[PDB]
RNA sequence: AAUUGAAGAGUUUGAUCAUGGCUCAGAUUGAACGCUGGCGGCAGGCCUAACACAUGCAAGUCGAACGGUAACAGGAAGAAG
């Protein structure tokens, strides 16, 4: 259950006396299929170095998520920079419908049957991220009683 | 048992994030044109000039309301082929 996938890879330019010096960037997501997900950025002058350097970053920076079966307890909202995202339990029809990009975090992270949608900018670095934070804030379907109870 | 269902992409920049229009993948059609065209079932077929119209047909029927015989069908005292 290693499970990992990169979401977006990109080129960027730096500009010096002698011209443009380019380089790449990688955005990755890793999860165990049972909660726990992280993302990593990491950039590098060549692609495989960039994705490698990323998968790593993702290994740490990993948070976990109070799932509830294969789905989410309550419908959650997330938002970071321009990306404002929303996903919903969905008493699984089949489920797992989202914009490949946050399907990526969902998938690996173990959620099996949601419906999701991203608003604002589809800028991956911020949507995958608005989502993680999304699932993170999402609170425990009983440690809400822990919360109250008293 | 019986609406239990929601995805994003391209494009301003050297590059970036934001803002923001343009564009694209989808469904839908009483459709047209271009190329092509085998058979069948159901359906659809002037969206325009409420423009103008040759010709046929689209409202009759009842002799058990009525006087009726002009047509054709028979029959009739009786005149005959
Ligand atoms: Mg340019
Ligand atoms: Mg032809």
């Amino acid at each position: 259950e290693l499970q990992e996938k990169l979401i977006a890879v990109n080129r960027v330019s730096k500009t010096v006396k002698g011209g443009r010096i380019f380089s790449f960037t990688a955005l990755t997501v890793v999860g165990d299929g049972n909660g726990r997900v992280g993302f990593g950025y990491g950039k590098a002058r060549e692609v495989p170095a960039a994705i490698q350097k990323a998968m790593e970053k993702a290994r740490r920076n990993m948070i976990n998520v109070a799932l509830n079966n294969g789905t989410l307890q309550h419908p959650v909202k997330g938002v970071h920079t321009g990306s404002r995202v929303f996903m919903q339990p969905a008493s699984e029809g089949t489920g797992i419908i989202a914009g490949g990009a946050m399907r990526a975090v969902l998938e690996v992270a173990g959620v099996h049957n949601v419906l999701a949608k991203a608003y604002g900018s589809t800028n991956p670095i911020n949507v995958v991220r608005a989502t993680i934070d999304g699932l993170e804030n999402m609170n425990s379907p009983e440690m809400v009683a822990a919360k109250r109870g008293k």
